[PDB]
């Protein structure tokens, strides 16, 4: 039972408290499908020009957390694959921004590579337009606007990650029952095969839960950083590489922290920067924007060693709760320790 051991159990409670809550989780797909419907409407510049709409990033791998700087807002990443004449990356973003004009949300913000839709309830959407470039699903490019195209295959990365993280029945059933119970909902499933469709699995894998805690640790250590932060797709890639069936949560969290820290250390030893290719599309590097310098990567490695070393000292819990507050956030740790008390 993932709640039997005290350290594994408090980490599980922490992970439950950073998930996309069930009520919002149940709205996410319809939300982005409504965006697609809007940009496909008559008069839109992108009328007839949308090939497909798909989640990328955390939503593609059931890894969504509260967004950096907050405990109660969430960002979802959606790709709009666009067809027709290619007149450059800036014009592609221009078309997407124009198609999203007057969309009834709190605010629409044009970013360097995407258009952001901020929603009143705190679950936001980043819409990245893409151009398909090759037959493989879904090998192509995204705009950066000098303006340039950037190769990517986030679709195949998501599928690759999911293949490495098959649902772990005992773990998933236990953590989902608690996630839903905290939200006032009866999650009633004896087996992962016949979960009631009204209460689907949100949590599926110890590997992903550890990855969510890695991202939370990152979000706390860089909560107010306005510069570049360690990228989640690099962390998600390493989590996929580190995936091991049947591992306990603390053990896996230590393993993933040391995976990234040691990879950084080995590059730094050579005066080189961390390099992490897309397993499904090796010309794409998940390290193309980060790290920019030795200081950046070695700073993050030091944070990761501190996390791994403290969790390992705990395996070998009132002093631990204070240390956890510094690593994962005061309020979320307080809420989790309360649940573990009962
Ligand atoms: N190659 C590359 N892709 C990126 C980079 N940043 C974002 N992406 C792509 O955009 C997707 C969404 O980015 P993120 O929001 O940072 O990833 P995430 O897994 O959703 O992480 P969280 O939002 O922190 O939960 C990623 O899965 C990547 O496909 C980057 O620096 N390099
Ligand atoms: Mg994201």
């Amino acid at each position: 039972d993932p709640f039997a051991d005290p350290l594994d159990a408090v980490l599980a409670e922490l992970a439950i408290n950073i998930q996309l809550p069930p009520g919002l989780h149940a709205k996410a797909v319809e939300r982005y499908e409504a965006v697609r419907r809007y940009i496909e409407r008559p008069g839109s510049p992108l009328e007839g020009r949308v090939a497909c709409f798909y989640p990328q990033g955390s939503m593609a791998i059931d890894a969504t957390t509260s967004t950096r700087g907050t405990d109660d807002e969430y960002d979802l990443d959606i790709v709009a694959e666009i067809e027709g004449p290619d007149l450059g990356p800036e014009a592609l973003l221009d078309d997407l921004e124009a198609a999203l004009e007057s969309y009834p949300v709190s605010k629409v913000v044009r970013q360097t590579r995407c258009i952001t839709l901020y929603y009143a309830d705190g679950m936001h959407l980043d819409i990245t337009p893409s151009r398909r470039r090759a037959p493989k699903e879904k090998e192509g490019e995204i705009p950066h606007a000098p303006a340039r195209y950037v190769p990517m295959n986030s679709y195949a990365f998501g599928k690759w990650y999911c293949a490495r993280t098959p649902t772990e029945e005992r773990f998933a059933l236990a953590l989902n029952r608690q996630l839903y119970e905290q939200a006032g909902i009866a999650f009633a499933a004896a087996d992962v095969e016949d979960v009631p469709p009204q209460t689907p699995l949100i949590i599926k894998s110890v590997t992903t839960v550890a990855l969510q805690l890695i991202k939370r640790h990152r979000n706390i250590a860089y909560a107010t950083e306005t510069g570049r932060i360690p990228p989640s797709v690099m962390l998600s890639c390493h989590a996929g590489h580190a995936a091991r069936p049947g591992m306990r949560l603390a053990e896996m969290l230590i393993r993933q922290a040391r995976w990234t820290a040691r990879a950084i250390d080995d590059a730094a030893k050579r005066g080189q920067l961390l390099v992490v290719p897309n397993p499904e599309f090796p010309v794409e590097r998940f390290t193309d924007r980060w790290p920019e310098s030795q200081l950046q990567q070695t700073t993050y490695s030091r944070h990761l060693h501190t996390l791994a070393n403290g969790l390992e000292a705990a395996r070998t819990l009132e002093d631990l709760q204070e240390w956890l507050r510094g690593q994962f956030g005061d309020r979320v740790v307080t809420r989790s320790v309360k649940a573990f008390n009962q």
